[PDB]
């Protein structure tokens, strides 16, 4: 059903991503149809002589080449007919079946449409795809209380690296279910999702407060995590005093971001919901902004600044973003160690999150504590200046050789290591074993995600 494209744009496509530097080109792209056609091309590479790589591209939103198959073949997931929402008396709520190359953006205006439902977890940026995302973890504000969206996801139809389609979820094919989230794409093309889906509240309350205090800043974030009354969304950006008495406090400022949801029904009572829950926090008095809009307009808020940025020609630069989940008991050292110290590009987001909400059967990798952060250095390169990248990478390295000289065990999320002991560093051993032994059983011949640099042949 499917077909072999050579047309040079869907090469050049394909041989590209947002981080902008990685560009390994593939021999030719697939456009699929269904699962179907997807199990073919993998049978296909699994049964050649020379065992061509294979990789799926969801959005291409990869910082370093991740969705690449040099000199291979480019699945390309993107997109009728679609699923309907399904409610279930015996897991006591609702899902919806998607395609892996299904956008986040998608599912959302198709779950809305049909009974006013949403997933209850999401990413900062919904044009992702649901394979790109669950190979992963997927997080926002709301991975403190629902965990990320590989803890939110029934089940799954997996395509593996010996062209097979199997149906996996907890009961069924565990091993694979599990390997395959947060998985890096090693063992398998997700070509179907079932997604866990709640009520959609319709209007949300998007608050943001300063702090010129580190210490309280991450205090109240810590506090705010472990709420009954509670925010449905927690996270927080490092940014500079200069670029806005508070100053006299502090050269570094530290941005509270939280939001309310509610619907018709809950409307009376969210104005003093919010009173109450912010009368609890230390920020800075005065420095509360309050906006009031519906649910896809907050859930959409970075396509807006995308657009934006696209207008100006500032969108299609180079990205060298670092993201690191740093345990809590390590943060303080951050502000004066990174903040203060090596620090750049654009934002620099932070927010803990709770590590019980992850399920350690899957295949990500999470520091070795309770509460960890996310440390997210969100740069964009200078347009057209190869050199404005280069510092860039320098100051991402300065800040690995940061947490290594100082014995931060902080952990990549969408690791960018290449080298063999960084990946069995990364993992741990027994993780390590674990994901060997599932290559092994899933993915022999290393054609699916090579671009990971994780196996070779
Ligand atoms: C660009 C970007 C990324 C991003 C973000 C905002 C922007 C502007 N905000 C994020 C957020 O708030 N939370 C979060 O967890 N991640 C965020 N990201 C990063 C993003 O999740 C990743 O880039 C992720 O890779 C998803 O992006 P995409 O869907 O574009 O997928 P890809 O980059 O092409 O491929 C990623 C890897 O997975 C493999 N792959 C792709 N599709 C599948 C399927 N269906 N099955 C199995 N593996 C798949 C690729 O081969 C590659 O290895
Ligand atoms: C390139 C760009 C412009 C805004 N962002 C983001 N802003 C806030 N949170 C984000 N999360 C992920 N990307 C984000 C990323």
């Amino acid at each position: 059903g499917g077909r072999l494209s050579v047309d040079a744009s869907d090469i050049a496509e394909a041989s590209r991503d947002f981080g902008g530097v990685a560009r390994a080109e593939p021999m030719a792209v697939f456009h699929p149809r269904a699962a179907g056609d997807v199990a073919g091309l993998v049978g296909a590479a699994f049964r050649s002589a020379r065992g061509f790589r294979v990789s799926a591209r969801g959005h291409g939103h990869s910082i370093s080449g991740q969705a690449q198959a040099a000199g291979g073949v480019v699945v390309d997931m993107s997109r009728v007919a679609r699923a309907l929402p399904v409610h279930s008396a015996a897991l006591g709520g609702h899902y919806v079946d998607v395609w892996g190359g299904e956008l986040w953006v998608d599912v959302l205006n198709w779950t809305l449409s049909h009974g006013g439902l949403a997933p209850r977890s999401w990413t900062d940026y919904l044009y992702l795809s649901v394979g790109g995302t669950l190979s992963n973890a997927g997080i926002s504000g709301q991975a403190f209380h629902h965990g990320p969206q590989i803890s939110n996801v029934y089940e799954l139809d997996v395509v593996t690296g010996k062209g097979e389609v199997v149906t996996c979820s907890e009961t069924e094919n565990p091993d694979l279910f599990f390997g395959v989230l947060g998985g890096l794409g090693q063992f398998g093309i997700i070509t179907r999702a079932r997604i866990a889906l709640e009520r959609a509240p319709k209007r949300v309350r998007w608050i943001r407060a300063l702090y010129s205090n580190f210490s309280e800043f991450t205090a109240d974030q810590e506090r705010l995590i472990s709420l009954g009354r509670r925010f449905d969304y927690v996270e927080g950006f490092v940014v500079a005093a200069e670029g806005l008495s508070l100053k006299h406090h502090s050269s570094v400022l530290y941005c509270l971001e939280v939001t309310k949801n509610y619907d018709d029904e809950t409307a009376g009572s969210v104005d003093q919901d919010v009173d109450t829950l912010l009368g609890e926090l230390n920020f800075l008095p005065g420095t509360v902004f309050t906006t009031d809009l519906p649910y896809v307009d907050f859930l959409d808020r970075v396509h807006k600044a995308e657009l934006k940025l696209r207008a100006k020609g500032m969108w299609e630069v180079p990205h060298p973003w670092l993201n690191l989940f740093v345990p809590a008991s390590r943060i303080a050292d951050f502000d004066r160690g990174v903040f203060r110290g090596v620090l750049a590009g654009g934002p620099v987001l932070i927010y803990p999150m709770n590590k019980h909400k992850w399920d350690p059967r899957s295949s990500a990798v999470t520091p070795d504590e309770e509460v960890f952060y996310l440390v997210a250095f969100l740069r964009s390169a200078l347009p057209g200046a190869p050199e404005s990248l280069e510092a860039l990478a320098r100051q991402n390295q300065r800040i690995l050789d940061f947490c290594a000289g100082t014995g931060i065990g902080a952990k990549q999320y969408l690791p960018g290591h290449k080298a063999r002991h960084e990946w069995a560093e990364h993992f741990g051993a027994a993780r390590w074993d674990r994901f060997a032994r599932l290559k092994a059983e899933f993915d022999p011949r290393a054609i699916l995600a090579a671009g990971q640099g994780i196996f070779r042949p």
